[PDB]
């Protein structure tokens, strides 16, 4: 026959032998007699306002759409589980990790970054890979990308970054001057620019790309003891990338390529997994790391910070409803359960704010009650009330102020954050000048071959070629800074294009 | 001790000996260590952005308020049951009335009409008495008033109506120029104004007033035979109104008088009931009733159209949470299940549209998924999908187009509406010169005594007095028009004020 | 250099020599000192909550996206003028057509129909061609399509229609089972499907397609004499469609092809025009036209109803800001100023309600105050007040009730609608067995050549092939029903695919 | 005649001799023929969906209401100006203050705190007194109360505070156990509890109460030099309070008493003013102040910190439209122009967040474009775009990322915040135990007479009397702590009530 993606209504149906379709209602639950024909006066007369069946149905239609995500708008989702396989309770007291063999339920959204909802899957762009964990200590979202780094070290530049990757305010086209003005103007961006215009540019679907946490977390054990960390969840299926030729065909042949695959995998029983490691850096090594340990354009070398196994991530269940389980899934960085905790990373620090800020806009004040966003494996008791589209019992008749004499929830000191020490001037510290090439240099010299560097160049100018020549000049100079061959390999190409 | 409203937290607690308070969490379900102290650098330093407990709880606060009801904003609610006590099966094939002794669950909100949410209960104003029934044919909402009539016969004059009962666009004050300007310029308004300024303008609480459907519905039996009707739900508690001096006192002394009283009755075992009655009008009697049978400023005389008993309405359960079961209740008149159906009543035809329309504004697109507004005694199966705050499973992976070869829901013929014939010009018919006094005149000579007649006169004039003399002059003509003594009993008094 | 879309920022700048950049502010207008570095304690400390510049700008970001159009989501817009060139005053008393040479301002958005916002321009889909006119009798919106007909005759089947053109509720993929399931089960759908899979299914850009009002309007002259009509706005640029091979290429190569092209034409002085024409049908010819004159799956033959010229539509100004003048444009069909008026067209009667309904959802309650949607060539005076984002002075302190003794606005009789007589049963008339093939048959024998006939066949089958065989079987019967060779030219090909 | 509040439509009218009311339109700007009569078929037929005049009007009605403020919901507003009268440029470099005789425009909202929109003006409760300044350096809102202190020192307790002052979640009544549980449980609250149950409990309208900034600001001069400050704006009309007897009559006689007065003042030309002083505390005095200088329950003694004149606040213009100019006014603490700047005050620090957070909910993402909320006297240029109900030109075609090579706005280093030094552990520092009585003690002994203390007691128990006796016990103990007579004067009363 055909791929399971395609046999969907077929199976929905096959599955009800215990048929006799339900009665077609209105949302008030009144049964409908005719839904193919509006109520008029005379077969050729006008539409009656008493066709409250028309308006019901129509009123709902006209309301189906919610704003799509500010970035990362286009994606795939799926459910499965995390299971412990080694223990790191030395490092962390978090339940999710509390005992080898332990299994917590998880949801996952894969996506691109710049493209809007009708875009094509198979495009050069970073790639979200977000995991929500319904632990007992509440949800723990770990909002990762498929890259360990990023383009910038200060959240304040984010809007601008994102703006320049999207569309001209006047034109509504993608604009290379904007792409290339930004980037060449902020060279802290060359590390990930270098990752992206590489073969890892475009993965072969979600199942053949790694996931990272990117940021530096803080892990705290049962004694109050702290260490910094890095999360890496590697593909059990391997890497596998799509040539740029392959990628263009699929953009038109199957703009939704990655939903299809993800779907079909799981469905045919071919469950993707990933192995979660952690890098660990003590506070003192932190004090000596030749770079700012909390700098998104930076990786921790694994000769120095070898990886430590933690458990697996198994993807084994397809959404029944895309809208309700994928369009509406809300991942908040700030959903850190006792034992995990953010570091001083500038980028992390504004994600603390931004996520729940746009969820309250896109989904609504109470988006945490949407089925899939509910810490269901835990017990929410607090003094927050009311708000639009308030679903549950609103916590009934329970005292709503704190503190009170009437047995309402009470805080639990064991969940205090880790005491830590800060001394400084409240000022705005430059970061544009931290080291912008070193790590880039090596990447280019020792992590990637010769074809790979011949390609990474071709792809770079192949896009760059359409900025104005100044932007070109600036850009290559920067590239030139990281390694002189990086630069004149690119300048030569640019020449022949130009 | 005290009355039960007052002992609430005291009972909420007495009720948990299996205490040991729950753990206080964020909305993500993550446990909190200190909810009395924000997170800072040093005890006199600034507030960290990292205090994602502060922003969780505050973020929820700053978002607790939804718009109040455009009208009837202030109210009380409660749950109970409707119980069939006579059969009207000849008249209607509706499930709710299917067999003597049947009980259907019902919710009810009482409310006043023009005050905004912190106003006083005990003001002269009409009173809302809505009844939502959860039937097997979905919900059936009977958005009645405690008056059998109203001020107007065209929904088109409603906005205006209410605009003038509210406050001034410039001042935010209540204005008698606006009240009396409108009412005097539209004397169809005499019928209900006479009802409004008599003893029943101020019910002693909610329990001592009648509920009226006011509009003329149409009943359809199992043979396709329709008849016109009017619903009356009379109080088993008796009429009882508070003197205007009594009301002044309590408006200041206890703004919530009515809420307190309903809570307390039911809390102590004194459950209000109302007997539901129907007047019936054949299609024949209707081609001959001397007035528009469908005119909301008219009643059907009880010697002509005797009241027939239908069942009883008992209230026997208070809300746990007011916000979630009384503020979020949405009654839509268009929620009529098979055997109940709207008449050509111009005021009713406008209500068909407005209730859901504002419900999608106030509450949200999918406000019918609010536990309390859910037709939970029926099963919802349709082609409506998606939309903000989509709570259900959103009907899974079931075909969302109609018709379809795949066993998704089907319309049911036994639910077609009742066939009626209309002939005429598509035009806008005046209804301003429909008879404005007859019924009024009678009302004032034979319905109200002499005490009352002096009383309705003082009350009226006591408010009329503050308009501009032009306005009185015209207010009084109108009055003079229903009965010369009505007119001049009032002038008598207005001269003495003026 | 390059095409003008591409030189935008370059020109935005060349355009300010009176430079010296403005001071960068918050939204409160407070000047910013560093917008590249957030505020922290020490250079590696945490982010202060005090960085109210971070939260200002990020808070705005996280809130940039409004819902996209439920349909016709992807588009292009532009401004220009409509110019009377013949008089039709006999037919219509509308101000817009009042006198030869009159120019009224107009806006226009082109769009496709089923793709979401990042889709490709050049797909086979119908094409939207909306025209908003700013007349002295307020706005008049002509929400046309580039097709004179459509797929259905009852708005009630619309949700379904579109649900099946979109993607699967479970998969998020496009499904041929859904496409062909519906279309085969509703053959009224043959008329437009035949139009859709022929050469004109893919216009070469926006400039080379015709605009059609599709529905039958009704024109009312200054004597009260009405007539039925249809609007045709033909391209002065000529027809021109891209081969399906050409389209594949560009869907990948330039998703925005159409936007780019419209921008560029107008940018370079090549201003598109379309000639507007009206077919007229007396009320008489309508009691005898052999079909429902008001049936959207039918055209009025041009030998019977010749096209009469009305004026010209020129586009001659591009947007400054796309979000604000193209994404926020709201066209409502019900915006018809005196002398234009809806017919009993069941599809049109449903559109009367849906456009404003979704506009209040997407944009907001008061979306008609959006500069671009404002009837700026008229003066708005009514009793509507308040509501979210109320921008105007909200009509000051002017009486907000009607009627009133205080000189607030008054209704104007010369604007009453046109009197028509309707007689019949309030019922729901089938329209499914209205004639589904005649016009179709002709269309395929005499309207389309032999090349085209082979072509519309391959195209059709090329997509049909992916449905379940049942579905083809039935798809093909239908086809067989309009012409035996239509039916079997297709089977011929489907057998060879299958 | 009557008070100007009352002659409002009268004057609106009087004012158009240049009458002939405007034409009554629809919002699209189409003229209306009949607005008193819906469109039906037959004078007694049903409502046509083509009455797009009905739905327009009605659609808007149903949308008029926006959520009211979370607190401070009920109030009055007015416009006028601030003028400099002494100079403090030693202290501050802020333009508003830049030169004696200087005048900046201002808006003001007076309000209560707990009561919802229909509440009564004349009630014991603190009183908002908020001033918005349209300076050249953007707006400067100074969100003050009519008290120099507050009930709490940590924002985290705010929701809970507010909750307990409102209504029981179950009951919806005001609950003294909740009021008195909170307060007695958190004694840091006795300073302001002492202010509130005093004669300053209920002012005689807005014009006879002082305004304070309450919080501690930071003032920075042109050299980078800093000092801490306190803003006091004293009534030029004097104090004047309403006995509690007076206050109850007015609650029913004229729930809107304070709007009326405020209105009438200004209208009759009786412009209220207030004199703005500043207290100043150097950083070293800060280091030695026997208390936490940044503690809301604390005042700076004026023998020690005598007041320094700054300018006047003159109120001389009434709103033309309440909704648009008072309901929609948004005051943000965070609207601090270069020269003014927040201190480490815990309460201030969460107001930085909360205000704009709930404005984006209640009014909308773009509430800064609402006429009255617009920094109109300044020039907004930034990189923020889009968002719902986006009014202006959206900044046209101007580069939207930063930094860029194309002359888009640039930041201005002279607006850097003041460098300052913080050293600490990131922890949550208790504050419940800071001194809770001292200042209270003196208040009670030396700021208020003997009648005043006899009253302050009577009012206290007069309310307290309705909590349970435990709450009573706790409470008086606390009162007892501040001074033993405070306590047994209250216990005696409580006795006689109980
Ligand atoms: C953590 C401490 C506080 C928090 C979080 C807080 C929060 C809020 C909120 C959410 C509103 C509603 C605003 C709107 O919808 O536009 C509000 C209004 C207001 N607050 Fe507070 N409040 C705090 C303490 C105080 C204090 C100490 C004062 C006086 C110094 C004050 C003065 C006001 C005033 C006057 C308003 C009314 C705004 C208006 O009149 O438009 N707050 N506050």
């Amino acid at each position: 026959n055909r791929d399971p993606a395609s046999d969907q209504m077929k199976h929905w149906k096959e599955q009800r032998a215990a048929q006799k379709p339900d009665v077609l209602t209105t949302g008030g639950g009144n049964p409908v007699g005719d839904k193919l024909n509006s109520l008029t006066v005379g077969p050729r007369g006008p539409l009656l306002v008493q066709d409250v069946v028309f308006t019901d149905e129509m009123a709902h239609f006209d309301r189906e759409r919610i704003p799509e995500r500010v970035v990362h708008a286009k994606g795939a989702g799926a459910f499965g589980y995390f299971e412990v396989t080694h223990d790191i309770t030395r490092y962390s007291k978090a339940k999710v990790f509390e005992h080898i063999g332990k299994r917590t339920p998880i949801a996952v959204r894969f996506s691109t970054v710049a493209g809007e909802s009708g875009s094509a899957d198979t495009v050069r762009d970073p790639r979200g890979f977000a995991v929500k964990f319904y632990t007992e200590d509440g949800n723990w979202d770990l909002v990762g990308n498929n890259t360990p780094i990023f383009f910038i070290r200060d959240a304040l530049l984010f809007p601008s970054f994102i703006h320049s990757q999207k569309r001209n305010p006047q034109t509504h086209l993608k604009d290379p001057d904007m792409v290339w003005d930004f980037w060449s103007l902020r060279p802290e961006s060359l590390h990930q620019v270098s990752f992206l215009f590489s073969d890892r540019g475009i993965p072969d679907g979600h199942r053949h790309m790694d996931g990272y946490g990117s940021h530096t977390f803080k892990l705290v054990n049962a004694d109050g003891e702290a260490v910094y960390c890095k999360f890496h969840y590697k593909t059990d299926q391997g890497i596998k990338n799509l040539s740029v030729e392959d990628a263009a065909r699929l953009a038109h042949e199957d703009p939704d390529y990655g939903l299809r695959d993800l779907f079909n995998a799981i469905a045919t029983g071919n469950y993707p997994s990933w192995t979660l490691y952690i890098q660990v850096m003590t506070f003192s090594e932190a004090e000596i790391f030749p770079f700012n340990p909390f700098d998104l354009t930076k990786v921790w070398p694994h000769g120095d910070y070898p990886l430590i196994p933690v458990g697996k991530l198994v993807l084994n269940r397809n959404p029944v409803n895309y809208f309700a389980e994928v369009e509406q899934l809300a991942f908040d960085p700030s959903n850190m359960p006792p034992g995990i905790e953010p570091s001083p990373d500038k980028m992390l620090q504004g994600r603390l704010f931004a996520y729940p800020d746009t969820h309250r806009h896109r989904l609504g004040p109470n988006y945490l009650q949407i089925p899939v966003n509910c810490p269901y494996r835990a017990r929410v008791a607090n003094y927050q009330r009311d708000g639009p589209m308030c679903m549950m019992d609103n916590q009934g008749g329970a005292p709503n102020y704190y503190p009170n004499s009437f047995s309402a929830p009470e805080h639990q000191p064991s969940a205090l954050e880790h005491r830590t020490h800060f001394s400084g001037d409240v000022q705005r510290f430059n970061s544009a000048n931290d080291d912008n090439v070193t790590q880039v240099r090596t990447f280019y010299l020792k992590v990637l071959n010769e074809e790979q560097r011949k390609r990474l160049c071709e792809n770079i100018a192949g896009h760059l070629k359409d900025a104005q020549l100044f932007i070109q000049k600036k850009a290559v100079k920067n590239f030139s800074d990281v390694h002189p061959e990086y630069g004149s390999r690119i300048q030569a190409l640019l020449d022949k294009y130009n």
